[PDB]
């Protein structure tokens, strides 16, 4: 598994793959990824790190932008109060082992240059192709929405980034910017973790996640509490766990009652165990727990 | 006449006469408009700069903010040739006569202060009112046309003006602004003139227009060529131009083939002839032409 793929993996897109290929050529590259500051780091922030992870060991030079202007703006806090929340996901994002150069949005958002090219995009984006960017992330529509795509957009230029990475709902806004900019980024999207209760995507503020640095008894009941149909892959948070953060092989455990240990050698193979019916919701989730506490410790240490 | 009623003469609306009365009670009073700066200074234009006049008349500081960021987002030129034709405007004002303090938007629009509160400004308003308050200014709408409205309510509030002033097209965005602001602007708004081809507004970019430097020659031939339906008022330029700008007693001129001199000594009564199909539309044009050309003429000397 060359470098190409070992970004490739487990991606739900990247646009576009012949595009990768020649940035992969260069000595100096460069791949950054927005994060607004949250006060709990899940397993969603967590798959996107581990893609950061994937870029840098292929030679990329990582840029995490920290969005406090838009936390600030929506009544969130005083700018001090999360540069500190800022400050503290940067160390999870170290303890996660990424080496990474970290920029604040304000410190750039409201240089005159970059919000006159915010007007500049204005004029250039339509309203309705500005709506549509943001229906997979988006009551009473406030005017800020159709903002928030052209201020993305306007940070991939600001920053002559090469690569931006995000999840899959960033999708079309990252194609926005590959038809308003004089320089095409390489879009790299990452699957969107369901949360918990099977409900939405995962959130720190739906409180249907698992936190880095949850206990091993909090994992274990949040575990114990999650959506998990037998037979049922998609919209499966248990399964989604199992893809994108174990290690094969992976060992079941059950009593010999039941089948005994059951080892399996990849994701495929569980899967079809899973529709089959062969392995029972209760035994998946209790291996599940048992590997993600395993882990996740080494991050949940260091903090 | 009294200060009050002098302020006014000839306006559309005054959001609120009770809330003027009360600006009138103090010392320190401000006004503002804004213009985008324009190559010619039109009937349009005076209008709305003797409605200032009457305000510094009655004690008022005024304030015109020239839009030259407008001007350039918009590519109609460089801020250097864009500020030229500005300060042309300005010379034009004075020789109205009109004694006012000018800003430009470039000087104040992209400071960090100004554009932060524009974003604030942007979570509280709906896309929804936004739009609706630019109807009566606005093919594939931009997501300019939602921050422009929303920059000029900022303007508002960054200039701490008393009074506002502007055509009745401007009106939905005052409104926003009184309801988005700390403080209540008082808003004055001047009656919209009808283009000489009766179509649409006077503008410069749609060639309708008298502009107040025109010579005589070319005033006559621009009036012998505007729609003036007999007997009819509504959206009639001739008429407009003799409500807002002529003198009263006004003298039409007439052969004695036809009835003579005619004298009128208020423009309702001109209004009253023209109804009744009494005054015809070559013999009002006549007069209107040279009355115009009078009033316009130490504004074009003095340029």
């Amino acid at each position: 598994m060359d470098e190409f793929e070992m970004i490739k993996r487990n991606t739900s897109e990247i646009i576009s793959e012949e595009e990768l290929r020649e940035v992969l050529k260069k000595d100096e590259k460069s791949a950054h990824i927005g994060f607004e500051p949250s006060g709990k780091i899940h397993l969603g922030h967590y798959l996107q790190i581990k893609k950061m992870i994937d870029l840098q060991n292929a030679g990329f030079d990582i840029i995490i932008l920290l969005a406090d202007l838009c936390a600030y703006l929506n009544n969130k806090g005083e700018l001090d109060e999360i540069r500190k929340i800022g400050d503290y996901n940067k160390k999870v994002f170290e303890a996660m082992g990424l080496k990474a150069k970290y920029v604040y949005g304000s410190e750039f958002q409201l240089d005159k240059d970059y919000t006159l090219n915010v007007y500049r995009l204005a004029l250039k984006t339509t309203l309705k192709r500005a709506r549509r960017s943001m229906e997979l992330i988006a009551e009473n529509p406030k005017v800020a929405e159709v903002i928030y795509p052209i201020m993305q957009v306007n940070s991939a230029h600001y920053r002559g980034v090469d690569v931006a990475v995000g999840g899959m709902e960033q999708r079309k806004i990252h194609m926005l910017a590959r038809e308003l900019l004089p320089k095409k980024v390489v879009c790299i999207h990452n699957p969107v973790l369901t949360g918990l209760d099977g409900e939405g995507k995962m959130s720190s503020s739906k409180g249907n996640f698992i936190a880095v640095d949850d206990s091993p008894e909090e994992i274990r009941a949040k575990i114990k509490k999650a959506y998990c149909p037998a037979g049922v892959v998609e919209g499966n948070p248990i399964m989604e766990i199992a893809k994108y953060f174990l290690e094969y092989p992976l060992t079941i455990k059950r009593p010999e009652k039941f089948g005994g240990d059951l080892t399996v050698n990849s994701y495929e193979e569980l899967e079809s165990l899973f529709k089959n019916k062969e392995l029972h919701p209760m035994d998946l989730k209790n291996a599940v727990a048992e590997e993600l506490i395993k882990i996740l410790e080494p991050i949940r240490k260091r903090l």
